[PDB]
């Protein structure tokens, strides 16, 4: 599914991650736009060998397990094929563990390269919330 912005703004919030860990909304708009240009199906091939999975471009490396990536962890117990849903209940889930990691939303580097400090509010402008 490719999300509309104000679709997913409702979604996310839903699930309880509007101001989650002290991050507005308009933050995780701003992350899923930069790191999946808010594509459930993207999926991104990291150096390591591990990949990223879905919206929020969720890390096989720690996060979630897709079979193939030595060494890694599963702290979320889901398969990664399950961040590339339609329904984002899963990838919120997640994201809620990571951000909860002690580096807040530093975790996601597209958030801290292209959104950290910026007017992330115009994520939500004109949005029925
Ligand atoms: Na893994």
């Amino acid at each position: 599914k490719v999300f509309g912005r104000c679709e997913l703004a409702a979604a996310m919030k839903r699930h309880g991650l509007d101001n989650y860990r002290g991050y507005s909304l308009g933050n995780w708009v701003c992350a899923a736009k930069f790191e999946s240009n808010f594509n459930t199906q993207a999926t991104n091939r990291n150096t390591d060998g591990s990949t990223d999975y879905g919206i929020l471009q969720i890390n096989s490396r720690w996060w979630c397990n897709d079979g193939r990536t030595p060494g890694s962890r599963n702290l979320c117990n889901i398969p990664c094929s399950a961040l590339l849903s339609s329904d984002i209940t899963a990838s919120v889930n997640c994201a809620k563990k990571i951000v909860s990691d002690g580096n807040g939303m530093n975790a996601w580097v597209a958030w801290r390269n292209r959104c950290k400090g910026t007017d992330v509010q115009a994520w939500i402008r004109g949005c029925r919330l």
